[PDB]
């Protein structure tokens, strides 16, 4: 029995997925998260209570759609909660818990094309993940409907999507939620649409070994309680209505050696030829004054940025709208400076730059509303034509305006350093191109929040993406699933069941 194996070994081994978004997947920090993974954590805690082993160790191992049943049967892991369909054929090989979600198998395809339904796949190349129910359905469409599809089978859902994205398939067949999760990780999410009448409705269950009724009972009792108590719907909201923190994230950590914070993150700039220019950011902040500051636990700043133009503006310029929210990404006033940001605060930004000897200045003004995390700024190049693309300066051109929720205000270093302020320094390394070094002082001067920056760029290619002005005027934002919980799911959460559909 699995509970006997766990008790004897002092460990419970939890299988998990790499990229089943938003069910079980790695976030930007290589931590396993998602709606289904919440159940894994709850089941792990229920096992600790059942066995009265509060120090039980937890081992996470990655599985695929293809290897999940062999690795379960040979004891490599003990259970998994992810995106595995409960059906009668698989019940010959494994057991399933109460259902945790229901999906429909559809198609992801590029907009502007001719794939509107499954009938349009005739004679075409279609990608699917090896070892899935969709792979079976595609082969059945070939055998029974003479569709003559060339079926490309990829190792995991991210590999499947990237096959579609690169043009090597006309469509990706998969569970519709998983398709939306892969689209959210795309270079250009808005290029992709989910189409087609669903070929099946499928229930996700947590998978465990068969003929182990006592472990299945613990699992079902735990799931049914989470569902009937409302916690499952809270998990749905958490993982289906909040930014997916995989791409375009900002992860803040404490830099205690310097009484401040640091961050290491990646900005992806779209190139006008369809490629992506990586801008690797390393950031360090340290207080200007000697007063006490707040040193945070690890957390994210989730940025939503919109770049626009002012129609009545003849100078080279950028209008920037941003919403910035601090968040954790976990399963399952605090400074005097905080008080200085309860209203709307005028902002002044001054940047003096030199990229490959090309000297330029930027002046910005606007306001910050940290209660809502909202920034409105307009920047002008006061020296003429800006010699680099505006999107490359967005991150350089006031994290004190992030919205820290009530339960996280003890982690707001940026406001705690105010009014005396902080130094913000970055290296921005453009892949296959030059590097920005930036140094800013951010401080309250009277009632104005001032961001004064020096920027030094070196080693840029004069015909490259930056000095050659080949970057699109836009910005990548972390997306959310933007799904609502269906009536069918709410009825299931009221009356949990483990039935294949
Ligand atoms: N739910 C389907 C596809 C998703 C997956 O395998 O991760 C299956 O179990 O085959």
């Amino acid at each position: 029995s699995t509970l006997d194996k766990i008790a004897k070994n002092g460990v419970i081994v939890v299988g998990h997925r790499d990229s089943s978004v938003p069910f079980s997947y790695y976030d930007s920090q290589h931590k396993v998260v998602g709606y289904s993974q919440e159940y894994s954590n709850a089941i792990v805690e229920a096992v600790k209570k059942k066995l009265n082993k509060p120090d039980l160790q937890v081992k996470l191992i990655p599985i695929t759609s293809q290897n999940r049943i062999p690795l379960l049967q040979n004891g490599t892991y003990d259970f998994e909660c992810g995106s595995t369909t409960n059906n009668v054929e698989r019940q010959k090989q494994a057991a399933f818990s109460d259902t945790i979600f229901v999906v429909g198998t559809r198609l992801l395809t590029k907009k502007g094309g001719d794939i509107k339904d499954f009938a349009n796949l005739k004679d075409k190349a279609v990608v699917v993940t090896s070892g899935t129910t969709s792979e079976v359905l595609l082969n059945k469409l070939n055998e029974e409907q003479k569709m003559n599809m060339r079926i490309i089978s990829a190792k995991d859902h991210g590999d499947s999507f990237r096959t579609l994205e690169s043009g090597r398939a006309v469509a990706f067949m998969m569970d519709d939620s998983l398709l939306a999760g892969e689209r959210a990780k795309a270079k250009k999410p808005d290029d992709w649409e989910i189409v087609g009448k669903p070929q099946s409705q499928e229930a996700y269950g947590c998978m465990l070994r068969k003929d182990d009724p006592q472990f299945k009972k613990l699992m079902d009792d735990t799931i049914a309680q989470v569902q009937t108590s409302g916690e499952a719907e809270k998990w749905f909201d958490k993982w289906f209505k909040n930014p997916i923190l995989v791409n375009h994230t900002v992860y803040i950590t404490a830099d205690k050696q310097k009484n401040g914070i640091k961050a290491n993150f990646k900005i992806h700039h779209n190139v006008e030829d369809g490629s992506v220019q990586l801008a690797d950011h390393y950031q360090q902040n340290t207080p200007i004054g000697d007063g006490p500051v707040l040193l945070p636990d690890n957390h994210y700043l989730s940025y939503q940025s919109v770049l626009s133009k002012d129609p009545n503006e003849k100078r080279d310029h950028m209008v920037l709208l941003e919403f910035v929210t601090a968040t954790g990404n976990s399963l399952g006033s605090m400074s005097k400076g905080e008080e200085l940001f309860t209203g709307v605060v005028p902002i002044l930004v001054e940047l003096d730059g030199d990229v490959n000897g090309h000297k330029f200045s930027v002046r910005g003004e606007g306001e910050g509303d940290a209660t809502n995390g909202k920034l409105t700024l307009k920047f002008i190049c006061t020296t003429g034509k800006l010699p680099v693309p505006w999107p490359t300066l967005v991150t350089t051109l006031v994290q004190c305006f992030a919205r820290y929720p009530d339960h996280m205000k003890q982690h707001d270093f940026f406001k705690s350093a105010m009014p005396e302020g902080y130094v913000q320094e970055r290296t921005i390394s453009f892949k296959d191109d030059g590097t920005y070094k930036t140094r800013a002082e951010v401080k309250l001067e009277g009632d104005t929040l001032v961001n004064r920056i020096e920027l030094k760029g070196i080693d840029f290619k004069e015909d490259g993406n930056i000095l050659g002005h080949k970057l699109e005027y836009n910005f990548n934002n972390p997306l959310n699933m933007n799904f609502e919980l269906s009536d069918e799911m709410k009825a299931l959460f009221k009356e949990p069941n483990d039935k294949a559909l």
